[PDB]
């Protein structure tokens, strides 16, 4: 319960997210190029906020954040496609689905 290596940022390739359906396309590279693209999603201590980083150059100055409410706001409006970094595109309908099982999974008391 205590002695357990927890944390670490999830590492997935662009092709992986594309194959599943999450990642739509990228306004810069091609489908076959996805193989040379990896996304590093760092988790958070709280529930709702997430760290979305794209391994390419190595920006250790800041990281793109992604709230949970924002993802839902798009579902209510209609925006199915999400413009990331004004280039990469991900499906909001599937993006939330994956995280719902990936990160979404605490191990504490609920009481409600």
């Amino acid at each position: 319960g205590s002695s357990g290596s927890s944390g670490i940022s999830l590492k997935y390739t662009a092709a992986r997210l594309h194959e599943k359906g999450v990642l739509l396309e990228i306004e810069d590279l091609q489908v076959n190029q996805f193989k040379n693209v990896i996304f590093e999603i760092s988790p958070t201590e709280e529930v709702g906020d997430f760290e979305v980083k794209a391994k390419f150059m190595g920006v250790q100055m800041e990281t793109f954040m992604l709230h949970y409410q924002d993802l839902l706001q798009l579902q209510y409006e209609g925006v199915a496609v999400m413009k990331l970094f004004d280039r990469a595109k991900v499906n909001v309908n599937l993006l939330i689905f994956l995280l719902n099982k990936k990160f979404y999974g605490k191990s504490g008391p609920s009481s409600g």
